[PDB]
């Protein structure tokens, strides 16, 4: 059913995710964590002190889908390294910390199934559109989150336990 889900989502916030390659989201995915550039990891980190819910949305460049999306449970900082696959010009040290994540789903969207929801902090372009770090506004948020099929395998009791 969806009621836990919606539980966990009320008043959180949104955050596109754009990896360059499939191969760091399978490594979120399967370890638990996100790491960003320190631009970003700056506003996630407010964004985490600000809500109960902080919500990244993952998409990969060029897959035409999103892939799962998934709450922070911490800040970000700097453990266990990370194998990342860096892109062209791009060094781990210049990565941010480390932020904890629980999946919420990690089945695919399609692009084509979210072309009616766009999203106003971006001009209202569709949602899939945005950089990486891009907020996504609360109500377009919820919306795109609930489209994804559910995830069985995930049981979101010990997630509302963190909030
Ligand atoms: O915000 C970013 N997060 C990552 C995560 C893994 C390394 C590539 C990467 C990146 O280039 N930018």
């Amino acid at each position: 059913g969806t009621s836990k889900l919606k539980y966990v989502l009320q008043d959180a916030r949104f955050f596109l995710i754009k990896s360059n390659n499939h191969e760091n989201v399978s490594l979120a995915k399967a370890k638990g964590v996100w790491s960003t550039l320190p631009v970003n990891e700056k506003k996630l980190n407010l964004a985490f002190r600000s809500a109960r819910s902080v919500i990244l949305i993952f998409s990969v460049r060029e897959s035409g889908k999103f892939q799962g999306f998934a709450r922070l449970s911490s800040e970000s900082h700097h453990g266990s390294p990370i194998h990342w696959v860096l892109p062209a010009g791009m060094s781990a040290k210049m990565l941010g910390g480390v932020f904890k994540i629980d999946w919420i789903c990690r089945r695919e969207l399609p692009f084509t199934k979210s072309a009616h929801l766009t999203n106003p902090w971006n001009e209202h372009k569709p949602v899939k559109i945005g950089r990486d770090g891009q907020e996504i506004e609360l109500e377009c948020g919820t919306q795109l989150c609930l489209l994804f099929p559910p995830d069985e395998s995930i049981d979101l009791y010990q997630v509302i336990h963190k909030m």
